[PDB]
């Protein structure tokens, strides 16, 4: 069978494996981990890696592995299952799901009318002590990688230095949401699905929160694309290509619509969970996935004192 380095969620991917194996008989072994962990591990393994497939929550760790020259071209028929805007132009990997940046806020701490117009506005001195984020996570680092691609090094580093003055750090994006929910800060920068996931359980970590979408092609409207790819070293290329085709195809994208992950489908003509605000109404900035640079992001955040 095939070996998948999986930095996407264990439960979502297991439902993909369930349908994929049922229809093809191809068995899948998951090696689960985080974006940056598994990305760096693949670069170190190089062509000696036992992985056939790499899946990520966000794009920068895909770019890391592609920069190392480790991905095989994806089948053209697979690439055509996803629109070009949710896909690197070079076709060596593909988007498999999406997540929207949001400002999660506590209405008892901050009225909707007081929310920042731009993610860049959180650098202003009036925001000191009033917002949070998880800078060690690949989630927030991907958001900063979009700001870097959109705004450039100097403007991004200036924003990061003001964030060091202004923000409150927490370990984990769900932790940020819990802190907002408890009223420790006015709000925080996370991805949209965390609130949906918790509301589908007890809601005890989210009931005092609401989601704000920056829109207007703001850096804060960045839509982060989860990635999938076939390793060039794979000895099971047909099976590996078929797994990517499955997860980006109608049945695989269907799971995104009906499961409890609340992440967006990216497939052509694919409906997303109806509780989500449609991606086409969010007016995300144009951000080429290959332009997202996780190494420079870590350096800038370290220069700012955040890591
Ligand atoms: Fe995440």
């Amino acid at each position: 069978g095939i070996v998948v380095y999986n930095a996407q969620h264990e439960n979502l991917v297991k439902s993909w494996v369930d349908g994929f194996t049922k229809e093809t008989g191809i068995k899948v072994t998951l090696r689960n981990g985080d974006d940056s962990e598994l990305g760096n591990q693949l670069v170190q393994e190089g062509s000696a890696s036992p992985a056939d497939v790499f899946l990520t929550e966000n794009s920068p760790s895909m770019v890391l592995v592609d920069n190392a020259k480790l991905f095989a071209p994806l089948d053209a028929a697979t690439l055509q299952q996803v629109p070009a805007q949710y896909r690197p132009q070079h076709g060596r990997w593909i988007g498999i799901a999406a997540r929207s940046t949001v400002f999660v806020y506590n209405p008892a701490k901050i009225s909707e009318a007081q929310l920042p117009h731009s993610l860049m506005d959180l650098a202003k001195p009036e925001w000191k002590g009033r917002w949070a984020a998880s800078p060690s996570g690949a989630d927030f680092q991907a958001i900063v990688s979009a700001m870097l691609a959109l705004k450039g090094e100097q403007a991004t580093l200036d924003w990061l230095k003001a964030m060091k003055t202004n923000f409150v750090a927490y370990k984990g994006n769900s932790t940020v949401m819990k802190a907002v929910n408890a009223g420790q800060i006015d709000g925080g920068v996370i991805y949209h699905y965390y609130r949906f996931v918790d509301q589908s359980k007890t809601g005890e970590n989210s009931k005092n929160t609401q989601l704000y979408y920056f829109k207007h092609q703001d850096p804060g409207a960045f839509v982060s694309i989860s990635g999938g790819g076939v390793l060039a070293s794979s000895k099971h290329k047909a099976q590996a290509q078929a797994f990517i085709k499955w997860i980006t195809g109608k049945q695989g994208q269907d799971a995104l619509r009906t499961n409890n992950a609340f992440e967006y489908a990216v497939g052509v003509d694919a409906a997303s969970n109806p509780k989500l605000t449609p991606l086409k109404d969010l007016d995300a900035p144009k951000v080429e996935p290959s332009s997202l640079n996780s190494k420079k992001v870590i350096e800038l955040m370290t220069q700012a004192g955040l890591l």
